[PDB]
């Protein structure tokens, strides 16, 4: 009933770099096309963009935004998407066997990444392609003029380079499911020889070495020693792919799940610091969550697509609907990466829209809704731009299914000392008591309390109306913030 | 004096698989090119093709052909071959150090495969080219339309997809003189992922991984170890190469090699059996035979013209004329083939036309001739499908200069269920003395017996006219009784 | 004051091969552009090359060229070099930061070279591309017609083929600022498989393999035993890169540096004659020393030009302007190559034109001038064609800061059996005393005392006119020679 914690101006954890609130677009399924991409629809615009979808991203504020996969990538000629419409050829994509037809490629997707207030993190072929062709695209997105690759790109209609700023060399390839599989060491020389010879086309660029696909590959985290031992001065970050499910139907132990993440980003950081010891470097290798979201609900009909009908053009791969409890293991999965913001610096939401997405466009031109995570996720990153807090809690405990000691209120504080606020964000995974937290403010007003809960764990949202949705409204006065959080809830309490 | 034999229907070795009588054409010297390819000939239909040479081929009943290499596939580009002739290049061809006109490519081979009631068992190059162009050449051959290249075939003319069936990753390249060469883990990380890849392209495919370029290399057998731990769960064959020849002309010697053969088998399906312990896995690889042949008598020959007549067209490369005793141990050897139908499932007579061939054409234009060794291949493919029982042999033995304990008679028995019909294929290798063969059928009515002898071992054909070829020759009750001429090939057959 | 040395005309090393006089020319900075070939230039013939500069180039008697690089061909793909001039691209040359326009490639500089009597030594990118490429580029060149790249050298207007008799597998890829860097084994893999198909192409030709960018890479010499060892059987040479500076300031250290150049040599040579013994070979690796020279004058301005002013056309890179004791240590060094002529058959002063050259352009089209380590050359490549004969000297030794019991007088013999005449190479690397050569010549008139000396072993020359040059000064009885050699000179003496 009772859990407590000192917050602490003064002790810090790091600022927020507001690239952990990025996303990511595949060439999957119908994320482009019939997704932001929808040419004759009545509520699209000059260049066939959904209007719709446009301002529930811009809804979000995403910095950035990772394109175009994911494992399309690794078997992608970006060429194809490039250059007069009606000489870009369809191609095999073999990651989710389906029939890609290039109507957006680079050029149509810098265009949307500037109406939705983004910037492209592009990933290059590295797969089934390498050095040469990376330093070709390269060029081509960064280098003014006067050369082959960059006046083919003024040639195509944009005359300004779009200087992508981040780089991903490839797609995790430690996989047999992966076009382009690669050995550790095989993968470590293609990286490390790609971003020397990026850096010398572009030497502000900042490059993201590909980690395991997941914790759970024998090769984690080996491969990603490997890799850094190999490219550590020519990159800047490795990313981790995280995804959890619900298929146990076990709402105890799912949002426990918040703590397999917190020991995966601190042995992946665990791994960097060996390496940089390995090297006496002073050079600290960042985090880049480039893969992270629920994931389960879809499976099924998934792989009856594959291989039962393939070979379709924007077909409904991955198409989870969300239910309240995964709207709480988000919300836990996003304290969790503020509490490391000082070596996770870039995070992607997988995926953005129809994929498992946030946003979500009916099938065949359909009207434009949010999932159940849509709103713990805007919360984020609205009022997460700040500094975090150490958090130092105490809070009662329970076991659940498979874990044990689980902490019952995960909490985190970001003091926005730029125009004077804190934001508390704080869950309740006790999915039965309710607990009243309270918070110690050591320093500087009682804002709102906005709360996200429902008595339906499973209850969805949908285009005939959301059943999740902030309401702000709830429950301090005197340097002791006094909050009750009703079990299994997501609040953002502010204080100015 | 006699040998004795108990065949019985119950104890079955296996189904034969027909593909085991399939061939082989490299774009190599005369095969393709003043061989099955003769556009403003007489004997040549529109197409181009020989009709001659088509009509031998068929007589020889081979299902399956592997194209287009071979050496030759481990620097070829597919593209060379295909689309409008005229805008086509001509290509140095390293292997064989000749001109490439490319005039015949897929769709021209593929059209010529139609008319032989043949398939194309199809090489990609991974000597020089990787898995983006075997995905490529793929998707060209197998995918319906709709896509980049699937398209492009039909823009080139052919509608519908070919649907290759098997395809073979890369050639043999584990040796110094090929172009693409690489060590065993290069090739084994290479046929694996382009295996991976073409998978996903096309699931209905088999895949060949590459052997040994022959089991004297030093790195067999552990290159097949090495290629099918890497690439087991994406591949369905390993294959074998073997040629034999007579330098030494020591006739009983060179009859006796089939033995060596059936060893060379035996271990390379050990090979794979470790390597299945190894996976835990409940697939077995089987075995593609997919070079196989006498091959010596052109060697000089060849030799001169490389290096001394360089970037020709279509010189006369690897034209053995064949004797009647390599007739005979082309017998043994398919007799072995056989009996290994149990994991041998695939097999290429290498090669089909006028390349150490059974077809000969003159050059220059016209003959079409059949070599000694086209008649025991002919009868194989006939009345060889079918199951085959094992063979319960007690047989005399003799050594040799080199070999011990050789059977003087070798056999087989075929029962083609749909047909109540039992052939037996025997050679007896006792070039000196005769031998009567008792057959304890435990039946089941004879209705002939086919024999190929000549007087002189030494005795070849010609476009003058065929000196061996199939002639007749000669059951009670429960035993048959067959007298097997010293140095000759018997098909007997029963009903 | 007294150093001797007996010649016998039968103490033999080996006969000289004419190509230790060669030259390199790469795609950097003016060697070209604003170099060799300048179009418009009122002092270029039609073909737009520069006449003046053929003429100075044609004095050095340099039988072959390197060529087009260097660095420069590990990211080049030479069909952007050929065919319509119009058609051409402009390429990034991420080794020197440039714009490369291609207006020269392959078969201008093929013409450049028949008119200055010298034939190409050709490179093959190894770095961003590989076998069948090489194969391509070989065909174009050496292939009479009949097949696609050869009828593509004809279309393109040069008929005949180009014949070059001497490739060169790549260039060093053992260095973090190469593009294309890869380890000894990867290299070692890709010279042999190369080296393999480009045999069958054309038997005729000779091979080199390359080997390490300097003798202080950590990788020396194990790289050349690893290369070697894969590729033995299809190569003749392997290359040595060797440079030397004087940033010390210490004009004797300075001098006694060709002594390292001796010790570096016969390590190559010990290299190859261990995989010798190893592949039980009965072929000797010959060695190309296919980079030396003086360089280090021009440091400092070359890295502002990168990355201050990076993508320009033609920089003034590598503008290195020699001193007089810059051109005694290039004697120093002509005379260490003399005496490894058993084993060294090709070597190339790096470089030809403008870039560490010894013939210089002034910047924007016109000048042509002689450098103070023009005239060594100048000698070495005139008169010590013949055989080198062992120089048995006893000569007093110095010390210097870092090196100890150096040579005084370092000499060699190059005799010429047909002109019946006998050169004497010598240089007196003590800079203080003076020194006299008697030289008990067992042979058997003397003709000859050309001779390099100067007040100032700083004086460089200019435009403005030579401040060092040869001048027939200087002053044999009956079989003994005896000829006074000046504190810091260089000497060519001629008996007859």
């Amino acid at each position: 009933k009772k859990a407590r914690m000192t917050v602490d101006k003064d002790y810090k954890i790091a600022e927020i770099d507001k690239r952990i609130y990025g996303s990511f677009v595949e060439h999957l399924g119908r994320a482009v096309y019939d997704g932001l991409y929808q040419p004759g629809n009545s509520k699209s615009d000059e260049d066939g963009f959904r209007k719709d979808v446009i301002e529930l991203v811009k809804e979000l504020n995403v910095p950035i935004i990772a394109y175009p996969g994911g494992n399309f990538v690794s078997n992608y000629f970006w060429e194809d998407g490039v250059g007069p419409v009606e000489d870009r050829p369809r191609r095999l994509d073999l990651a989710w066997k389906s029939i890609e037809p290039n109507q957006v490629g680079i050029n149509e997707f810098a265009k949307w990444c500037k109406k939705v207030n983004a910037e492209i993190m592009m990933a290059v072929n590295l797969g089934t392609r390498g050095i040469s062709d990376a330093c070709n695209l390269l060029e081509y997105c960064n280098h003014p003029g006067g050369s082959k690759y960059s006046d083919m790109r003024i040639k195509h209609g944009v005359k300004e380079p779009h200087n992508i700023k981040v780089w991903c060399l490839g797609n995790a390839m430690d996989g047999p499911w992966q076009v382009g599989h690669k050995t550790m060491d095989e993968y470590g020389r293609i990286a490390e020889e790609t971003a020397r010879a990026m850096k010398m086309i572009d030497p502000s660029i900042e490059l993201v070495a590909c980690g395991s696909s997941s914790k759970d590959m024998p090769t984690f985290p080996q491969w990603e020693a490997t890799v850094l031992d190999y490219a550590y001065d020519y990159v800047d970050y490795i990313s981790l792919h995280q995804y959890y499910g619900n298929k146990e139907n076990d709402t105890a132990d799912f949002l426990a799940k918040s703590d397999d993440l917190d020991d995966f980003i601190r042995s992946v950081i665990a791994t960097c610091d060996y390496i940089k010891a390995k090297k006496r470097s002073k050079k600290d290798i960042y985090l880049s969550f480039d893969e992270w979201n629920v994931w389960y609900h879809s499976n099924n009909e998934d792989a009856n697509i594959m291989q039962n009908e393939p070979w379709r053009i924007a077909p409904p791969l991955l198409e989870d609907i969300y239910t309240f409890e995964d709207a709480l293991l988000v919300g836990l999965m996003l304290i969790t990466l503020m509490k490391h913001a000082d070596r996770i610096k870039i995070a992607c939401l997988a995926q953005l829209i129809n994929v498992i997405a946030p946003i979500v466009t009916e099938r065949n031109g359909g009207a434009a809704w949010r999932q159940t995570i849509f709103y713990p996720f805007m919360h984020a990153s609205k009022y997460g731009r700040g500094i975090v807090l150490q958090p130092v809690i105490n809070s009662p405990l329970h076991d659940t299914s498979k874990h044990e000691d689980v902490t019952d209120i995960e909490s985190v504080a970001i003091y926005n000392e730029e125009k004077e606020e804190v934001t508390i964000f704080a869950v309740n995974r006790n999915i039965h008591e309710d607990i009243v937290l309270v918070s110690d403010v050591r320093g500087m007003r009682l804002l709102e309390h906005i709360v996200l809960e429902h008595q339906d764990l499973k209850i969805r949202n949908s285009v005939n109306g959301e059943e999740v949705y902030p309401k702000n409204s709830d429950k301090f006065d005197d340097g002791i913030l006094t909050s009750m959080l009703r079990r299994a809830s997501w609040n953002v309490i502010r204080i100015g």
